[PDB]
């Protein structure tokens, strides 16, 4: 499940497609908790594709479902992310996801 509560301003129309190289600043938050990824403090905001499976499918989706210049609040479920493994020493198991979103790519 991906919900998307867009802060509005952007364009709405430059869609990240398949083979495109995108650039987000991205921000995780723990539901009921504090922060465990920021790309705000290294300031190499994390260039990456579309198509590969390198991030997880609730960020995925997610990102073909924004625009340049948008900001957007994901919703990750746990089976979709981490769940039922958890990623060790950072999230535990069956847990829920809040991501911070801007999406200024290029592409």
């Amino acid at each position: 499940g991906v919900e998307i509560e867009t802060i509005s301003p952007g364009d709405g129309r430059t869609f990240p497609k398949k083979g495109q190289t995108c650039v987000v600043h991205y921000t995780g938050m723990l539901q009921n908790g504090k922060k465990f990824d920021s790309s705000r403090d290294r300031n190499k905001p994390f260039k990456f594709r579309i198509g590969k499976q390198e991030v997880i499918k609730g960020f995925e989706e997610g990102a073909a479902q924004m625009s340049l210049g948008q900001r957007a609040k994901l919703t990750c479920t746990p089976d979709v992310a981490y769940g039922a493994t958890g990623h060790p020493g950072v999230i535990p198991p069956n847990a829920t996801l809040i991501f911070d979103v801007e999406l200024l790519n290029l592409e």
